[PDB]
C-alpha cells in the first residue's frame, strides 16, 4: 500500500518516516516539501543515509493523489484543511496532524480560533484518533484527527477514571511540560539554540488550543469536565510529562485497577501504581505512554509521559493509519 | 567584617564565595571544606583563580570564632545543628543553610536555640532578622512560593485552600554529590518528578504562610529540570478579586525590595530571566476565579546564597541589597 507524507521535513514528519521506512505494509510513495523539494530525504536527515533516500517533491497535489491511497498530513493550521480537502475529495485515506479537524463541534472551533472552519461538511465525517479509546470509530473512518501531543498524555490517563466516576470531572489541574521540538523545525529566534538552552518557560496561560480539546473530548464520559492545562518548555529535545491533580473518591488500588482493565489490551500503555515515577526518558524514541499513579487521602496525581513526536504525533498516527487499512494498530511499531 | 563559611566548595559555598569576595563589608577569613583542606579555592573552582585563592582549611570551629565576627553554614542536617550551637555560643552571627532551624514546631537536640532562630526571607521578616543571631536560611522551593503567595493571602485576596504548587529546579539542587541519580547522561534529556507527597518543603511552605493567619493545605510537587540552575513554580490559586487588586497587593507589600520584580502585564517569567542573578521574577495571570503565578529563581542565589548574604547584611545593621545591589 501507498503512502505520502505532506509536510515531511519537519520533526513529525522524521519521526514518521523512521517508522514508514520499516512498516510491512506501507510504502513510501512520496515526501512532499516545498523548501526541500529535489532533494534526497537523507540529505535533509543524514542519519538517514541508506535508509531512507528518497527524492523529496514539491506540493503537487495532484501527481501525489495518482500515486498514493492514503496521505499523512504534517501541516500547519488552514493549510491542512485545503490538503484534508482535496485528498479526501480524491478519495484518498487521510490523517490530518493539525487539530483544524479535532473540534467537531463548528461553535467551539469558532470560539477557539475566532474564525469559521472552511470545510464544515468535511469536519463532521473527521475521527479523533486516540487508539486506544475511539478504536471502532477509527477502523470506519477515512479522514482522521490526529490528537494533540499534550491532550494524548491527559486524556489517556483520565478518560477511564471518569467513566468510571473515581475521580471528581471538577478542578482537574494538568501541567504539563514538552521539549523544544513541540515548535518544530522552525528558524525563529525564539526557538534558537542560545534562546532555549538551560531555560525553563511556561506560555500559553490560559490560552493553549488544547486545553478545550481535552475537555470537549472528556465529555465522552458522560461527564463535564473543567480541566484547567499549562504547558511549559524544557530545554531538552523532546519527550512530555503531565503533572494531572486531581479529587478522588477511590484508593490506589482501585484506581490502578480501573486504569490497566481499561487499557488491558494496550501494549503501548505502561501503568505504574508501585511508586514508579515515570520521567521522559522513559518514553522517548518508543510510542509507550507511561503513567505513573500517586494516591494520599482525597488527592490522586498522576505522572503521564510521552514522546511528543512519536506517541504525541507520529506513532499515534501510524496507529490510527493502521486501524483505518485493517491492520493491527500496533503494527510496524511493536 | 571578618566573615567564615563551613562546607564552602558545595555548589552553594561556591555561589556564596562569589558574593563574599566582592562585598564591601564582608571580608572572607576562613573557607572550611573538611575534603578539600590545604587545596586553594580556585584549585576547586578555576574559574574564581585570581579572585579567591584562599587555602581551605579543615574543622578547626575553634580558629574559624577566634577570627570570624559571622559565619555561613552550608552543612548537611545535623552537622549543621551542633556548628549552629557551638558558633552562637562563641557569641557570632549564624546564618544555617539547612533545615534544621527553620520549623518552629527525631527530636530536635537544641530547643533553646530553635526559639531563638528566625526564618531568614528578607523581603517578609526584615524586622525580626535585624534582631536576631540565628537565622535559618529558607529553602530554595519555598522562597519561589511563599514569596507571592505571602502578601495575598495576609490580604485575604486569594482562598487558602486547594492551592497547588508545580515547581521546576535544575540539578543543582542535589548539590556537589557523587551519585549516578545526578549523573550527566542520567540527567541528560530528561524530566522527572519526584517527591511526590513526600518532598520535606511542604511543610515548611505551609509552617510559614500559617503566619499570615490564614490556614493554607499548598500541596507541592518538584521536577528536575534538564539545566544546571533555575526554579520555575507554577502556582495555582482560586480568588475572586481581579488582576488589578491583586497585583498592587504583591507591588506595595514589596514597593522598596529591589530583588522582587513582579509582572502583571502578560510577561511570563522564566529561569533564564533570574539565573546568575539574585531577583526573583513574579508573573501574574487571572481568569475568571484562577489565579496562576508563575514565580522563577536562581535556586543557589535568591534561593540559596544571595538570600543568605541578605539575612547576614540585615543582621550586621547593613542594608539587606548591600554586596549584591
Ligand atoms: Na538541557
Ligand atoms: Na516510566
Ligand atoms: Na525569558
Amino acid at each position: 500500500m501507498k503512502v505520502s507524507v505532506i509536510g515531511a521535513t519537519g520533526y513529525t514528519g522524521y519521526e514518521l518516516v523512521k517508522i514508514l521506512a520499516n512498516h510491512p505494509e506501507f510504502e513510501i510513495a512520496a515526501l512532499v516539501s516545498e523548501t526541500y523539494a529535489d532533494k534526497m530525504f537523507s540529505d535533509v536527515y543524514p542519519r538517514l543515509r541508506s535508509i531512507c533516500d528518497v527524492v523529496i517533491t514539491g506540493r503537487d497535489y495532484d501527481a501525489v493523489a495518482e500515486i498514493s491511497d492514503a496521505v499523512f498530513l504534517c501541516l500547519p493550521h488552514a493549510a491542512a484543511q485545503d490538503a484534508a480537502a482535496f485528498f479526501y475529495e480524491k478519495g484518498l485515506k487521510v490523517v490530518d496532524f493539525s487539530a483544524d479537524f479535532r473540534l467537531k463541534d463548528k461553535k467551539l472551533y469558532e470560539a477557539t480560533y475566532k474564525v469559521d472552519h472552511t470545510y464544515p461538511d468535511l469536519l463532521r465525517k473527521a475521527v479523533y484518533g486516540l487508539p486506544e479509546i475511539f478504536e471502532v470509530d477509527i477502523k470506519k473512518a477515512e479522514l482522521v484527527a490526529n490528537p494533540g501531543c499534550y491532550p494524548t498524555s491527559v486524556i489517556t490517563p483520565l478518560y477511564p477514571l471518569l467513566k468510571a466516576g473515581l475521580i471528581s470531572p471538577e478542578g482537574i489541574i494538568a501541567d504539563s511540560k514538552v521539549g523544544v521540538t513541540v515548535a518544530g523545525r522552525k528558524a525563529d529566534i525564539a526557538y534558537s539554540f542560545c534562546e532555549c538552552n538551560e531555560d525553563f518557560r511556561p506560555y500559553a496561560i490560559f490560552s493553549h488550543r488544547h486545553n478545550p480539546e481535552i475537555n470537549e473530548v472528556l465529555k465522552e464520559t458522560g461527564k463535564e469536565t473543567n480541566v484547567l492545562f499549562t504547558p511549559h518548555i524544557i530545554p531538552a529535545s523532546k519527550g512530555i510529562e503531565s503533572t494531572i491533580y486531581t479529587k478522588t473518591t477511590a484508593g490506589l488500588a482501585e484506581i490502578s485497577a480501573c486504569l490497566k482493565d481499561f487499557y488491558r489490551e494496550r501494549r503501548c500503555v505502561r501503568i505504574y501504581d508501585n511508586g514508579h515515577i515515570p520521567s521522559t526518558a522513559d518514553v522517548t524514541d518508543t510510542n509507550f505512554i507511561d503513567i505513573g499513579l500517586f494516591v494520599k487521602g482525597e488527592r490522586l496525581i498522576i505522572v503521564s509521559c510521552i514522546d511528543n513526536l512519536i506517541k504525541g504525533s507520529s506513532g499515534m498516527a501510524v496507529q490510527n493509519m493502521n486501524l483505518m487499512c485493517g491492520f493491527d494498530d500496533t503494527l510496524g511499531i511493536l
